[PDB]
């Protein structure tokens, strides 16, 4: 299938990218270098991941080496929750640009719909452990994102972890200038997201699937938890196709017209995970994988469940 999907800003986005959350700073430069060498052209980043400087070293070295041209790369980052105030958005974007050593981002996302009190701490807490919210709402943060397009800092803007009513709020914003291009959400066979995906796709918003392998390195994992990579039913589909379980888990969202961003710092897995353009899952395979949904989430924080904009109380 085609390697890129057309966004509603007129640009094309590679359907496979490299994730960087949890990639150690002493390993991520080589991970990104290897990824670019083996064909990746989309890197998913964020300020909160604390490794954008090291990602940037890799990007700059591959541009200097002329392995790739800047126009061939698709670099994504995200505005952290403590920067939702309109007066902080530009500086947050500029810090990311400085660290990544770029003069524009291809896509900049509101990382979560929940704004937090500005300051040095990424999760500012009250004395009882609740996150301290900001009063800035999503619509004003969206207007600040639109300014970044008009200043040339970013080519596209979007959202992440927004539920369908929050997407709808953006789409219904008085005076909306640019629609979200992307909603980046958790999606895999245990959290298949049919309802939210259909809503976003019906509005022309491209969905990116995060944690497609079930994030086995997430810091809050428990030994009892479900494991996609070890599920014998998924292993059987992979064996039938002479592919790895990870390759099936990556191809699955691709065939739903999603973008997918598996993370690895292991050179052999970075290369393996890209070898997903040479086989097809059948419709029956796809429906079987969808049947494994259990509404299980890698990403959600008990500390934010009382925030007015917490996204996961709604069904979708
Ligand atoms: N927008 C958001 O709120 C949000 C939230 C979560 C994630 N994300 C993005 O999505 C990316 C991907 O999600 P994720 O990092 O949570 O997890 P993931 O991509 O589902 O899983 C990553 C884990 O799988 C392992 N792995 C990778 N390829 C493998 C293979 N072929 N065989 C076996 N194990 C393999 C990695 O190990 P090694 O690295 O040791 O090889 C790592 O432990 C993130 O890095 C981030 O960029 C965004
Ligand atoms: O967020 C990602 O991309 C990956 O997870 C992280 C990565 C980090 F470097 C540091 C913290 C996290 C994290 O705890 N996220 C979950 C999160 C964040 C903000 C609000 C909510 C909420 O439930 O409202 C949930």
């Amino acid at each position: 299938m085609a390697s890129r999907i057309l966004l509603n800003n007129g640009a094309k986005m590679p359907i496979l990218g490299l994730g960087t959350w949890k990639s150690p700073p002493g390993q991520v430069t080589e991970a990104v270098k290897v990824a670019i060498d083996v064909g990746y052209r989309h890197i998913d980043c964020a300020h909160v991941y604390q490794n954008e400087n090291e990602v940037g070293v890799a990007i700059q070295e591959k541009l200097r080496e002329q392995v790739v041209k800047r126009e061939e790369l698709f670099i994504v980052s995200k505005l952290w929750c403590t920067y939702h105030e309109k007066g902080l958005v530009k500086g947050a974007c500029q810090k990311t640009l400085s660290d990544l050593k770029l003069d524009y981002l291809d896509l900049y996302l509101i990382h979560w719909p929940t704004g937090f009190k500005p300051g040095k701490e990424f999760f500012p807490l009250d004395e009882s452990g609740n996150v301290v919210p900001s009063d800035t709402n999503i619509l004003d943060t969206w207007a600040a994102m639109e300014e970044l397009v008009d200043e040339g800092l970013v080519k596209a803007i979007g959202i992440s972890n927004f539920n369908h009513l929050q997407v709808e709020m953006i789409l219904n914003k008085p005076g909306l200038k640019y629609k979200p291009a992307v909603n980046q959400i958790e999606c895999h066979p245990y959290l298949t997201q049919e309802k939210l995906i259909q809503y976003c796709q019906s509005k022309g918003i491209v969905v990116t699937a995060y944690s497609p392998l079930g994030s086995p390195d997430r810091p809050w994992a428990k030994p009892e938890d479900p494991s996609l990579l070890e599920d014998p039913r998924i292993k059987a589909i992979a064996a039938k196709h002479n592919k790895t379980t990870a390759q099936v888990l990556i191809r699955f969202p691709m065939q739903r017209n999603l973008v997918v961003i598996p993370k690895s710092v292991t050179p052999e897995r970075i290369a393996e995970n890209f070898k997903v353009f040479d086989f097809e899952l059948s419709s029956q395979d796809m429906t079987t994988l969808l049947s494994y949904n259990r509404n299980w989430r890698v990403c959600a924080l008990a500390s934010c469940t009382s925030h007015k904009d917490y996204p996961f109380h709604e069904e979708f």
